[PDB]
């Protein structure tokens, strides 16, 4: 999870 909300 990178902020503000990317997920990978």
């Amino acid at each position: 999870l990178d902020p503000p909300x990317r997920w990978k």
